[PDB]
């Protein structure tokens, strides 16, 4: 609806403005970023630029091959995110979006900047696109980057499809928006869980999006705070016993 006016915007620019801006992630990023609706207000979802610059320095610092958004919008972060994993060779971007409407138009923005060999956006529910993902992949098991900002409240159903799909391993970096505002505090507390309290949270918390998605209690977690508006960095470090 109201996302469908800024494609319109985008669909009516200059030629000129569109071949200057054509195969820049950044410069696309900007259009997004400077458009404005009818009543003044800007599109949502914008990754801020301090926030924006956290994230990437970890895409940079890790390296990560395969990373994966759970959210996506309107294509901003899997167009920032994917120009840096588009410097990473063999590098891959999913971005997880359950509404199509919507990524249809990130489809077009991420085209229009370039990243459109690089990125991929999976319509439908998170979870079907997970196990989806997973067994194209096997056709190598988890995940280096887990970007996660879509509905607070899928945030741990979705990270126990992951962990249940295997996907999570050492090295694998789960990055978490949102924490505080408004935010998602059972995942705070479920990334926090030491791996015998989330064995037994397992146990008694079905997961909705499925009951044999339980999840993966003996994976040890590191999770830190960074806050600008917070988001939530854990690392899985290991195995427990």
């Amino acid at each position: 609806e109201k996302e469908q006016l800024f494609l319109q915007h985008i669909q009516n620019l200059p030629q000129e403005r569109l071949d200057a801006i054509r195969g820049h992630p950044e410069l696309v990023l900007k259009e997004i970023d400077e458009f404005t609706y009818p009543d003044g207000s800007g599109v949502r979802m914008c990754i801020g630029d301090v926030k924006g610059g956290f994230i990437v320095g970890k895409i940079r610092e890790r390296k990560p091959k395969i990373m994966v958004e759970l959210g996506g919008y309107l294509g901003y972060s899997a167009i920032l995110f994917g120009n840096e994993i588009s410097k990473i060779p063999g590098g891959r971007y999913y971005s997880l979006e359950v509404n199509e409407d919507y990524a249809k138009i990130a489809y077009e923005l991420v085209k229009l900047a370039g990243l459109d060999e690089i990125v991929t956006i999976m319509i439908g529910k998170a979870c079907d696109s997970l196990v989806e993902l997973q067994q194209k992949l096997l056709h190598f098991q988890a995940l280096d980057m887990v970007f996660i900002d879509h509905w607070k409240d899928l945030y741990v159903p979705d990270l126990r499809v992951i962990e249940s799909l295997n996907m999570i391993a050492p090295g694998t970096l789960l990055v978490a928006d949102n924490i505080i505002t408004p935010g998602a505090p059972e995942y705070h507390k479920y990334v926090n869980m030491s791996p015998e309290e989330r064995r037994g949270y397992q146990a008694k918390v079905r997961n909705v999006n499925g009951f044999d998605f339980i999840g993966r209690w003996d994976l040890i977690y590191k999770t830190e705070t960074k806050e600008f508006d917070a988001v939530d960095v854990t690392e899985c470090v290991g195995y427990a016993k």
